[PDB]
């Protein structure tokens, strides 16, 4: 009476009976006639609309189908950690493309649906409608509210109609007033400690005194940098020379004693610089003598730490330079805004698309073009507080959406014209069976149209491809048109469904041990 | 133990058996024929009657049972949070709103029905008898008791006679001579000890007014002030050291009772306020300025014990304070009601409508105002001191409605002057099928007068004038006239009814998890 | 706890359903068709392919069927304990030969098996093409991973282009650039402490070293080795003295800690060196008459330290002792592999064939021999980090196994050069007709080429040079060439699953008790 093998028409029909009351329990709650779910708490019961929560409530008792539905709600929640929405158009197309009951084979069928759904994702791509102003946020405000709290619509819509992507804080308020949206002058990017000897302060981390040499190096400086005899004496008894780096910390760390314990009274700096890119010769550019902090240092292991040229003391700029957790300038003078207007034309050129792998100085931009917005919200009482403090999240998310990445006309629309591509793109039978089988079946992205809008009527999927659906038209019975869901749910969540489209059935066994 | 996926008729029939059996739980104890229910104890039984205690006890063993009760008991027992009475109206129409059940394809017929339930909502806030002198008050008294006793009945109109809208209390004494009238000043806010070392008293906790030096945060303490002894020290035996603090304290109070309760030993107060209201900041401030606590203090944390802003103790006026389990006040003489409650009296013009903003709002503010009477019951034996007892306690709570809420003509008066005017309709005539299907069972608004009667009978669509209107009143088949409800049930029950008539049907599963 | 005396035919059906479903388990994991498993945990669920981690958790819930599949997957764990992969082939061609099942009835035709399959596996090990220069070894690099990085592929190639047979070892960094080379002198083994007491550090373990004086009983000692406080006092400031043994020690821990540990309380040190073998006494000489521990020891407990048989202190070589969880060494000068390990290269003329004894052996020892190299895997992101790493942790493995063990070409050409080979068979026919059904089933170990590519097709042994050798190579129906099992796979798998299905048709019975 406990846990065993399944095997295999024993999980067939238990993997065919979590992809059914997976998929009729979020494909409830589309549409606007959304149907509702009274999830269980220890407490009282919640009643939601909310696709997020129904994912994670998915909890059978019989731990074989508790330890499938633990790799479908998997994406679902994925797609909450990057956008917010698009969890019921996962844990929906990743039904429908569960049509490869038996297709599981290699060759014809995943390369054309590897080929195929790289086809129809190129010209999805090519679709994208850039969804930026604040118009268009209005359009998007329509439905990513999820019709709650217009109140956290107003902030967001205030964050951004006023000045362009700053820091978008996140804190709480569970006390009554103050919907806070306030802006300072600060720049904020990692540079902490590796031993608190290094950092001018140690309560708060202000820098000590102001125009203090620091030396700036970007990547690994990989001459073990105990060398400091004459680099350290250039500024010896002087003030806190402070070395940056990459996160190439080695065993030198230990031999920071040859300052702290030996000779040598400054106060050596010696830690990291911002995470994995190919950002390096501008992360220090930023920094540096285009703003006067230190010099724009090439990405070597050069100058070592022997020697330098010279430190000396007037080696920052007049504005405030000070060494934090993470480190804050205030009165960026103009090679902020000269890389902001860098990574703008930057922005403008691949956001058709918006391949993120290439363009993420944005990541930066805006923590250093824009400096900052401080928030907090109106919470009445803790527990709403947290609630309407997770929709205040999840909105933010959504103009990150709207102002990084762009915004699709509507929600099936991306389909019913990403299914006209079946017919543009090469609609033949090609060299298998399986293949034109398969291109009849990506026919049936469709259905997410199809399915949302025939719960009211009509579901009408050959007739509204050509002309009914064009443009932003996922046409109801009121205006045909004027509704757009966000643009990396309807493409991304569409990817992490087809690897759930992909593993969910050619899972075939499920066994037990304990690592 | 497996709680589970119900899927989904079995969450149509486990609402149906939710629904349909809590109907036929409080169907029957409304009208005259009031068939009982036995509410269990954990000991012996308890019978009683209304909605109130049944709604309480609405209570299957099941997880899932309990679960669907737990929405249609929520509006029940809110309803008379807010006014008395109310639930059992609720609770019935809410399954004479679900035979829209079959209709669960609604979003075309629910901007129509939701906003045509305005419009009779607009109705009923047509249909007004804003009955607050004792001119048909007197009849309702003389029909609450039948003329029970002229003390029981005029007294309380006695009461009104001369003191605006009292806080009426009543008590047991075996004695026969008249009921203490007690017109005495205090007035109802919350305070108690966090620890039995703040209050000067420990029997009754009576707080002893002297060069009282109060420092005010009026809003959720949220800085978490372990700095609070800075200025006690400063303040030691130079006065009573009160900070007032909110409901919500946090656990600052492990840090105060281990080090203000130790040396710094003053007189210190800090704990608990009123709700989150106006009066918040506003029964701190009538006895503020005024009356020796201080000036507006905002809805916040800041500037905690260190030092105050003003070192005010000796404002002792016209005053007296005593903390308590809930700290009042006796026989101020400062504008306490005249700063806001004139506000509120011209706010009291809403009570042609009484709209929801504002019936708890007005309540809160402006029912806090004076003298409130504290009685004594008499009798010549037990039996009958506890008839006039129980009496007593049932026409206060309808003096008190007809004083706040109006006095409407009710059984189906309401209800019928309503569905006559949905008969000469909402001038839309209904051309959608759905809709057209819907303002015929929208016609069966007049159940509750039919259901009412039906216990005897009878009502019927043409016997509106014989029945129904014959005698153009609420008609028992008696004398057809002379009877009256609160207009607040037959308002709200209505409002929240068709919230838990929009519940129930969209709903469609029922999960488990412990968040 | 009805686990006794299965009778026989219920030990026939608890086998049949045993070697089926572990057969159908991991026969699905194999070829291009990769039908992943959902190891559980008592967790959280696992999805993965390799049938390492599902013969890992093949758990029955009885009590005899895992009893029994703990001797089906005990051998498939240990042949890739020996190298890494070769599981499915010894779960997989184990069910296949356990077609001789019915000839349980055996000594006539089981004789003849063994004269066979030794044939076999002589053929097998002859067409060996074992790579060691990077010409095909290209190819396997260039095919492990699609081509995903020319970098990948070339940099595995160029570490292993000089140093011979290097520990690869991969680490993480937010860094991009040009990645770590370090080929670092240090030697790995085993040591740490019975009692915190015996170790001079506590950080990080490391020992002092200065005239380090070691004392050697270092076999299985069984001998209590109590008396070891004698030499301990004449050695006790004189060295910090060392004691080292096998794995094999007693409870003679009571008799350190509280012997010394206390009274005769030099700097002492008495634990473990690794498992049973020559360097197991090799690692400790070399380092020893060389570099300073001591001679070779044989088991025994002659001369303990009573009296030693050598006072070897001062005979620090150009070196680093390190004593940690694990004791080490950095950077040896003297020839201290030229002492034993050459001895091994020059036995490593076996690796034409390189025989399993051997494959334990000479690798076991010879391989402590010098630079380990320590580098980190880089990515635009943390995610794309943790992909490279995964595939680069794939891409040093086929690297190891073609320096290491031979390869040879792979997916059906090894068992159908074998069928070729027993086609023109052991040239007598069997005129036994038990040995005669004995070829005509082992002609049908052609069954993994079936299992595996007639998924696709195609198998038949007059089919030989059309699809199974055209073209001329591992010949699936996409390219025809440029595969490679490793050879020891398809060696030692096949071994060890005919020591399978000679057990497991010989079990005629399933008992039980308790030792």
């Amino acid at each position: 009476t406990e846990i065993s093998f399944t095997n295999k028409n024993d999980t067939r029909e238990i993997v065919d009976e979590v992809v059914e009351n997976a998929f009729s329990s979020v494909c409830s709650t589309m549409g606007p006639n959304g149907n509702y779910v009274v999830i269980n708490q220890l407490n009282s019961p919640k009643v939601t609309k909310d696709g997020v929560s129904v994912a994670r409530a998915l909890d059978f008792n019989e731990a074989r189908r508790n330890m499938i539905a633990k790799i479908i709600t998997e994406p679902s929640i994925k797609t909450d950690a990057e956008v917010g929405d698009g969890t019921t158009t996962t844990v929906f197309i990743t039904y429908h493309l569960y049509q490869k009951f038996k297709d599981a084979m290699s060759f014809a069928n995943t390369r054309y649906l590897d080929t195929l759904i790289k086809q129809v994702l190129q010209y999805i791509g090519t679709l994208i409608q850039p969804g930026e102003i604040e118009s268009e946020m209005f359009r998007n405000m329509l439905l990513t509210s999820s019709n709650y709290e217009e109140e956290i619509v107003d902030k967001i819509l205030d964050i951004y109609r006023e000045h362009k992507n700053p820091n978008i804080h996140l804190e709480k308020s569970p006390m009554l007033p103050a919907d806070e949206v306030k802006m300072t002058k600060e720049i904020y990017f990692e540079g902490s400690f590796p031993i608190e000897t290094q950092v001018p302060a140690n309560g708060a981390y202000v820098v000590g005194p102001e125009k203090v040499g620091v030396v700036l190096i970007d990547g690994s400086i990989r001459a073990y940098p105990t060398q400091l005899i004459n680099a350290l004496l250039n500024r010896f008894i002087d003030n806190p020379v402070v070395l940056m780096a990459r996160n190439f910390e080695p065993e030198v760390i230990a031999a920071i004693n040859n300052e702290n314990q030996r000779l040598g009274t400054s106060r050596i700096f010696a830690y990291k610089v911002n995470a994995a890119g190919l950002l390096g010769a501008g992360t220090i550019d930023d920094l540096g003598r285009l703003l006067n902090i230190g010099p724009v240092f090439d990405v070597n292991s050069v100058d070592p730490a022997l020697v330098k040229y010279n430190d000396v003391t007037l080696w920052l700029g007049r504005k405030g330079i000070l060494l934090d957790k993470s480190i804050e300038e205030v009165e960026s003078r103009a090679d902020s805004i000269l890389e902001g207007l860098d990574n703008r034309y930057e922005a403008l050129g691949i956001i058709e698309r918006q391949t993120p792998i290439g363009r993420e100085l944005n990541r930066r931009i805006g923590r250093l073009r824009a400096n900052n917005v401080t928030i907090k919200v109106t919470g009445v009482t803790v527990s709403d507080a947290s609630e309407r403090w997770a929709r205040y999240e999840d909105v933010m998310k959504a103009a990150r959406t709207g102002q990084q990445f762009g915004v699709i006309p509507g929600i099936g629309y991306g389909y019913l014209m990403a299914s006209k591509w079946l017919e543009a793109n090469v609609p033949q039978q090609s060299d298998e069976k399986l293949e034109k089988c398969r291109i009849g079946l990506i026919e049936v992205l469709r259905a997410q149209y199809e399915h949302l809008t025939g719960h009211d009527g009509s579901a009408e999927n050959p007739i509204f491809i050509d002309l009914v659906t064009g443009q932003e038209s996922d046409t109801p019975m009121n205006v045909y048109d004027n509704a757009a869901a966000t643009m990396i749910a309807l493409e991304g969540a569409w990817q992490t469904a087809k690897t759930l489209g992909k593993i969910s059935n050619v899972m075939g066994r499920s066994n037990t041990n304990y690592a």
